[PDB]
């Protein structure tokens, strides 16, 4: 079993205790993309030996315009979240749901029906935890992600009274400042935080002070050792910046993407594995086992 | 009136001879989970004049951390299984009282408050089977569930001493193999058997093959057309392998679920009933009307 996860000021305490997790998060499960192959009990069990991850996040697509997301093969999508998440279990592993939208908001109904689900079959684990809303854009934090959040945190809890919810903010998750400024009235809810070192320097980790200093909890569920487009070369200086940023304030986080698309986020080379890591998954083994 | 269950050697026996009855199993009780509407003298009616349905499962909610549970609105999950527990004794039905829970052992004030209370109110009617431990997880049968089944079963008996008990096995109710090892020395007492066509198959009959060989009696008390993941399509074929398992051992099952949800475990399409079946709903309505009720 795995410590139940809880928030107490800009903390995030497990079973009490002040600490953090590291882990891969998975590539968008959307059918065609090509990681399908990835949303298996086996990888799931490869994070933890081959990295000693104690997390793993599934990115369930979500997109009206988006191919192959939840709006076009429901059933392919959370078949493959079910096999993760109950690896993660199996594994003592903590699983991110990660409903991998930049359009909840405007797609409300989904994103209910997506989590009464996922709050009826995996709600009683402690490993579970809710990422509502991957990254908005550039939306409103007060009159548009908060509204969205509060029913959805709301719909969730009618069912799994007991989670630790982590929340979208505005601009790609970067703007945690701006929502530090009016926070959600809930209990355990924590803030998305996402980032890539090639692009995101000082003043994005500026903003994630900022947030701290304000008294909410951040969760980078989603980071890139590479550019903001998933792609391009390792950038090892901010890429430490930010890792030390997270390890003294117990900020969780994971790495994109446990994939191998042709692309610098990619822990693997094209059509490789474990034992073929690119640049960034080399250095995000490192960091990773030594989390 | 219907038969008297009793158990004797693996087999579950109504009024001395071997059958089995198959029927609908509702969806949690659970107070904002959608299937309270369901929980009507009007449903149980319908399973019998629709389905030919010869019994009904009353999954009563459950969870310290559950929503909705008999542990946040105990008077309206109540109320439920009181509607459909007498619609069912005027139907002539049997009704399984489900402690729909996957964490039973771990609250027992709670099991054995609603454990007297039903066989208070309905332990003289022979319709009434108890379903004590939906579906424990990863744990101890020796340890875990047989000591909390024994209390349970004998907080029931010192009420209501003549019914069957169906209780729950390790793994969602698969591991009926391990339970059969160290059975409960306690008369009419039955074990859980669970499964989803889309995802077990001949392993997990083979589990209960060697429970039913080690002596102890089964009833699939829940049991699904599609994937685990409640989603996907029907398996015809695994579903009908299942069947012919349970019909040559006289093996009495709840199809999961009688319920509107959009899912491919739900009979029913979203703000539909009766009339208007899911894939798994037409199938599951094919095999109760041709069951024997
Ligand atoms: O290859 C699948 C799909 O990828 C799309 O780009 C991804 C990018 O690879 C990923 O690293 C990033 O996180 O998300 C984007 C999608 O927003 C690409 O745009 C699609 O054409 C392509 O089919």
């Amino acid at each position: 079993a795995v410590e139940k996860l809880t928030v107490s000021g800009n903390q995030i305490l497990a079973g009490g205790e002040n600490t953090s997790f590291a882990g891969p998060s998975l590539f968008w499960s959307n059918t065609g993309w090509g990681a399908e192959k990835f949303y298996t009990a086996e990888t799931v069990a490869k994070a933890k030996t081959e990295f000693n991850a104690t997390l793993i996040r599934a990115a369930i697509g979500h997109g009206t315009s988006t191919g192959g997301s939840l709006n076009f093969d429901w059933e392919g999508n959370m078949s493959r979240l079910d096999t993760v998440v109950n690896a993660a279990i199996a594994e003592d592993m903590y699983v991110i749901i990660d409903f991998h939208s930049h359009e909840a908001h405007t797609d409300q109904a989904t994103a209910v029906r997506f989590f009464e689900d996922v709050a009826t079959k995996y709600g009683q684990y402690d490993n579970v935890i809710y990422e509502i809303y991957n990254e908005p854009l550039q939306i409103s934090w007060v009159n548009d992600i908060k509204p969205y959040a509060e029913t959805v945190i709301d719909k969730i809890r009618a069912i799994d009274p007991d989670n630790l919810i982590v929340v979208g903010t505005p601009t790609w998750s970067q703007d945690v400042d701006v929502a530090s400024q009016n926070p959600i009235d809930r209990a355990n809810i924590a803030y998305t935080l996402h980032f890539y070192a090639g692009t995101h320097g000082q003043s994005y980790r500026n903003k994630a002070q900022t947030a701290l200093d304000n008294g909410i909890a951040l969760f980078a569920t989603e980071w890139g050792t590479v550019n903001a487009d998933g792609n391009g070369g390792v950038n090892i200086n901010e890429t430490d910046a930010w890792m030390a940023f997270f390890k003294t304030n117990n900020i969780s986080h994971a790495n994109w993407a446990l994939n191998d698309k042709n692309e610098g986020a990619s822990l693997f080379t094209p059509g490789g594995s474990w034992n073929s890591l690119t640049s960034s998954g080399s250095k995000v083994k490192e960091i990773i086992q030594g989390w």
